[PDB]
């Protein structure tokens, strides 16, 4: 039904929000510290000096294990 | 249709996976460091001395800003 299409769209958008903002291919699994922005996969987070969201210096990257992984 | 019920179940389970594993009421927004398990809201995370997934000591809690928030 049209309701099935609405639910498909909601699911698709939630799933896309869990993907890396740089490569758009891998799941987010890394946090920039200390700002806390958690928006990249490990590979894309590895060489950034500053956060791509807030420009704060990245002191280190914390790996995150999320139940949605 | 029956597919509407299946999609509602998939959406409900994905949303439940983003809720705190301890209180079941608030969104996950906190990481236990250094283990990386990201399974609690800020209120339950503040009250735990050991990670509820792996039992490692919590040195500190990092707030995470996720695009799914
Ligand atoms: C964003 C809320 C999540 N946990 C409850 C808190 C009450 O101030 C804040
Ligand atoms: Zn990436
Ligand atoms: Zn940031
Ligand atoms: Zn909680
Ligand atoms: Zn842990």
């Amino acid at each position: 039904s049209q309701q099935t299409r609405v639910l498909q769209e909601k699911l698709r958008k939630l799933k896309e929000a869990m993907l890396c903002m740089v490569c758009c291919e891998e799941e987010i699994n890394s946090t920039f510290c200390p700002c806390g922005h958690t928006v990249c996969c490990e590979s894309c987070a590895a060489q950034l000096q500053s956060c791509p969201v807030c420009r704060s210096r990245v002191e280190h990257v914390q790996h995150v294990y999320l139940p949605t992984h």
